[PDB]
């Protein structure tokens, strides 16, 4: 039986510090990954309306509490605000949605996705005549007063945001009327992608960060063969050895180490357990300044190239 680590946020609630990503977890597999990762001692689940497995993880997460497996309290449970909502009226309806498939009466954290917001519409992805994506009306500042309304009426605990570089994070800090401040900031981030200066920055603020993709994503459906490869390199895999851990331990680790919420993904049973055996080692001040040495500014995630929207995130420094 394990228990990862607590993250203290701003609001005094407690974050697990390893939590199961669902990114890419197919219906009928997402339930299982979920009541495996919960028997193991998973209590953070990173979820988001754009993943459309929600109600699968709903399912998994009621029955285990009705078999008193588990605790709703003890459940930390984050979903997220996907950009073609970003309109009032279509915040509380997609945020129901999400809550409706999850069969929760509350969630812990809400996360604004992404930062450029999308035209409304039936699409998830709103393209025109070329791919390119066509932004929306209302700004990650609109629908965060909305989120903050949520949160005035007990539907969620806590807000936040994800991709979002430090000016969209002073942005938000800065608004006038501000309701509520954001508790972690998830986003990529690994030993090819270290954010130190983003990290140095959100911990400054008293923003926890969330990583995300640290074993580099490989399932990712653009992954390229010359792509690096986080889970085959050599360095990361010596170290690895010497604790007698896997290589996706060590990453995993990482994040722990530096204070950083992390999030892997997996819908196979042995690694799911494998992921969360994740403390009772401790990487070496030398071995942590060695894998934050591998840091090539690499982002495996970067399908959205909508840089022509005002918000993209990456042209920042941090
Ligand atoms: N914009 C955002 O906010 C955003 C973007 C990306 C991801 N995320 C969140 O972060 C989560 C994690 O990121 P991600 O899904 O991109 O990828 P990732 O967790 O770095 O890697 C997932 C991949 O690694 C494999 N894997 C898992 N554990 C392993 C192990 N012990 N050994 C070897 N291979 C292993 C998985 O395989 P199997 O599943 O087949 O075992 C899957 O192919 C997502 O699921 C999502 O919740 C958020
Ligand atoms: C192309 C579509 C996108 S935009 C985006 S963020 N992600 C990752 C995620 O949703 O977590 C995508 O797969």
């Amino acid at each position: 039986s394990h228990m990862a680590t607590f993250v203290e946020l701003s609001t005094k609630a407690k974050m697990p510090i390893v939590g199961l990503g669902t990114w890419k977890s197919p219906l009928g597999k997402v339930k299982e990954a979920v009541k495996v990762a919960i028997d193991a001692g998973y209590r953070h689940i990173d979820c988001a309306y754009v993943y459309q497995n929600e109600h699968e993880v709903g399912e998994a997460i009621q029955e285990k509490i009705q078999e008193k497996a588990v605790k709703r309290e003890d459940l930390f449970i984050v979903s997220k605000l996907w950009p073609t909502f970003f309109e009032r009226p279509l915040v509380r309806k997609a945020f129901e949605k999400t809550l409706k498939d999850l069969k929760l009466s509350y969630l812990d954290v809400y996360l604004i996705h992404w930062p450029q917001g999308f035209k409304s519409g039936d699409d998830l992805f709103p393209k025109d005549d070329k791919g390119n994506a066509i932004g929306g009306k209302a700004t990650f500042l609109d629908a965060w007063e909305a989120m903050e309304e949520l949160v005035d009426e007990g539907l969620v605990k806590a807000l936040g945001v994800s991709n979002f570089s430090h000016f969209q994070i002073e942005k938000l800090l800065n608004k006038p009327g501000l309701k509520y401040k954001p508790v972690t900031n998830q986003v990529e981030c690994h030993p090819y992608l270290t954010q130190e200066k983003l990290i140095q920055y959100c911990h400054s603020k008293g923003i926890t960060v969330t990583a995300y993709s640290p074993l580099g994503s490989p399932d990712r459906p653009w992954a390229k063969p010359e792509d690096p490869s986080l889970l085959e390199d050599p360095k990361i895999k010596e170290i690895a050895a010497k604790h007698k851990k896997t290589a996706a331990q060590v990453l995993i680790r990482f994040h722990i180490q530096r204070n950083v919420i992390v999030i892997p993904k997996s819908v196979t049973p042995a690694r799911i357990v494998e992921n969360i055996q994740v403390f009772d080692f401790k990487l070496s001040d030398e071995e942590m300044a060695t894998i934050l040495s591998f840091n090539r500014n690499w982002r495996a995630c970067n399908v959205l190239q909508s840089s022509h929207l005002e918000d993209y995130p990456f042209d920042a420094e941090y």
